[PDB]
């Protein structure tokens, strides 16, 4: 059967990712790097091999990928990049943490946006820290204005995911390419719906690991023929 | 100018240390050659660079030294290509050996000869040479046809193997008016630098490039050279 691994990257600088980090290019941390190389042995131990690599154009997933590469000996794979598997864009929340979020919001309107699959968090204005370093971003410059997000729900995030998993990444596993995807948690969680074929209410349920392989076995029709499979101990 | 292209030959490897014989051998950077390469990364980003489209060969001296670059001018998220095209000179049975190997087992006449020579190749790597396995059937080269995967390389064959990928990969993005970085090896780049300035076989042998560093030229609308190649750094 044909086989997919994904990676989630680990921690982030600045405890970014506790703070709704979304489109902002955060780094990894030190130790959300030594995940990444954790997760690479892994995959050496147990002799893995890839023939593409796809990846969004955010560094913390870049970085891992090139850390899993490393540890593998495969640097010389085929790497694709694209906005589409980015982080899901947390609009005026970017940046700001729990307190700050309650704060500003109240606590009824964030248990919505937190309980909801397809309401967004409002959009990130031009007094935003992060508005024009994000959105005139030159990486996102040929994004039409429709396409590049103020901000998403989990819907809108996984409606811009999809269309690449099926137009550039299901072909590679047509052709018995061995794939290997270093994203985020919510751009993740989108290839595992359609997967698995999950609702909504069970994929905001869904929390992924990061730092660690995770192995789908797909049939020829892509149809997973078990459940998800982690590597290390 | 019209265009501007960059070029970088990776920092020092581990074999150069070792003063052996690479070639396709995937030897990686010492950490000096990856502090060349950040150094190399550092001028480029302050002197403000910015690039559409990365070409590397499929060897990770080269490959450790673009991604180095790339983190240094924080464009981690550029797209890149991968390709054997640009892959150092195959030095067939010459690989993994050094100085005193080579001189011992062929004379220095002959190393002399080998040397100074354009399309002279050295022997061939052959199925009992201790790193033919390892290149020859690596699967990284799984695509190459018979008569692509080679068994040495005089620079003649070196750069008529590059030259393509240049015409049909690199120069229409130029022409696109993507700015390129091409991160490769010294001789790989020498086909480069000889179509570009037109040069003689001489004048390419005599041309040393120096590792990790950012080499930069100003092309017109043909891609030829307004001014001569420029350095990077301090
Ligand atoms: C006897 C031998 O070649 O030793 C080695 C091994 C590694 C590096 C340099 C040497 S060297 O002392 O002889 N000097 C040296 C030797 C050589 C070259 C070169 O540029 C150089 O500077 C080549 O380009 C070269 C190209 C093709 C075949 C052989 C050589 C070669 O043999
Ligand atoms: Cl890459």
């Amino acid at each position: 059967a044909y086989k997919l691994v994904l990676i989630r990257h680990g921690e982030s600088a600045w405890n970014l990712e506790n703070r709704f980090s979304g489109w902002y290019d955060a780094d990894l941390s030190p130790a959300g790097h030594e995940e990444a190389k954790r997760g690479g042995q892994a995959l050496r131990d147990a002799g893995y091999e890839f023939d593409i690599c796809f990846t969004s154009v955010q560094k913390r997933a870049i970085r891992t990928l090139w850390t899993v590469l490393d540890a593998i000996d495969q640097m010389w794979l085929p790497v694709v990049r694209t906005w589409r598997l980015n982080e899901r864009h947390y609009g005026g929340l970017t940046g700001l943490n729990k307190a700050e979020t309650a704060a500003k919001h109240g606590e009824a309107q964030v248990k919505i946006w937190r309980r909801s699959y397809d309401v967004p968090p409002p959009p990130m204005e031009p007094d935003h820290p992060f508005y024009s370093n994000i959105s005139k971003d030159r990486r996102y410059a040929d994004l039409t204005e429709d396409q590049l997000p103020s901000c998403e729900s989990l819907k809108d995030t996984i409606a811009r995911a999809l269309p690449f998993w099926n137009e550039e990444i299901v072909p590679q596993i047509k052709e018995g390419k061995r794939v290997l995807i270093a994203a985020h948690g919510n751009s993740l969680r989108g290839i595992v719906k359609h997967l698995e074929g999950l609702s909504e209410e069970a994929i905001m349920e869904l929390n992924l690991p990061t730092g660690i392989p995770i192995v789908y076995e797909l049939d020829k029709n892509l149809k997973p023929i078990k459940p998800m499979q982690f590597l290390g101990d």
